[PDB]
């Protein structure tokens, strides 16, 4: 073919995993209205968009909300809509209510890749080829930052840390590290400030320097808590923007995860 297949995209994780599992075969764009995943609506020029291409991809349907009810056999389409996490077992919100935050975690990264070229390689039945080797590298060199940093993580210089929302779950966890999220799972659960104050003493009894930001600028909120009590602002990229830049995914997860492990 002189075109590849148009493929439809929530969000960055999404795109670069779709992207790295087809190498150059299909024409991967991405939903890119802009706002943020977690409570970002598709306008219904995005609805139509997506009813427009051949295949459209999400993570998942406890964060991509709409996606179950766009209804292409109904709304005259012929789109492969794709739930990329699928099958994958997500932890409850702690204590209903999931954490969908996976990508961040380098196996979890891995797993989702697998599930996309399977679903590709059904929908797209002569490519299964170059999908299983691309998504087959990466699950390869996914395991290798895992490798990499277990060591790092371990020599410890102790464990927590403190993050504009909840999404380091799964990282933490898979590396021993222990997080808190100044937000929920969605950074529109913001604290209190009641939970503020909690976590204002967090800081102070687990002994922590760095309050790690994004760029996206929405959190005062943490701003506001070098400027209370203690000191430290870095910004960590949980990657539901795209940064652009060049750098593959699994080179973005890994600088991120440069940052959180020299920080000891
Ligand atoms: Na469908
Ligand atoms: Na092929
Ligand atoms: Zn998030």
């Amino acid at each position: 073919t002189g075109k590849g297949m148009k493929i439809v995209t929530s969000f960055y994780p999404i795109y670069a995993m779709v992207k790295e599992v087809s190498g150059d075969l299909n024409d991967v764009r991405m939903i890119q209205s802009s706002s943020g995943i977690h409570s970002f609506e598709p306008s219904a020029n995005d609805i139509a968009a997506i009813y427009d291409a051949d295949v459209f991809v999400y993570h998942s349907h406890t964060l991509e909300s709409w996606a179950g009810s766009l209804d292409p056999n109904l709304k005259k389409s012929k789109v492969k809509v794709l739930e990329a996490s699928e099958g994958m077992t997500l932890e409850r919100v702690p204590g209903t209510l999931y954490d969908p935050h996976t990508w961040l975690d380098p196996e979890k990264a891995g797993e989702e890749a697998q599930i996309i070229a399977d679903k590709l390689s059904e929908v797209d039945s002569e490519h299964k080829e170059t999908y299983q080797k691309n998504a087959q590298a990466f699950i390869k060199k996914a395991q290798e930052l895992t490798k990499k940093f277990q060591p790092k993580f371990e020599k410890a210089t102790q464990k927590t840390f403190v993050t504009q929302h909840t999404a380091f779950s799964y990282l933490a966890k898979r590396f021993g590290l222990n997080q808190l999220g100044i937000a929920g799972i969605s950074p529109e659960q913001e604290p209190s400030p009641r939970q503020l104050t909690e976590i204002q003493e967090f800081v102070k009894t687990y002994k922590v320097k760095t309050i790690f930001t994004e760029s996206n600028a929405s959190s005062k909120v943490a701003e506001t808590l070098v400027k209370s009590t203690g000191v430290g602002l870095k910004t960590l990229n949980p990657l539901e923007s795209d940064p652009q830049n060049d750098k593959t995914y699994l080179e973005n997860l890994e600088e991120n995860m440069s940052i959180l492990a020299e920080e000891l």
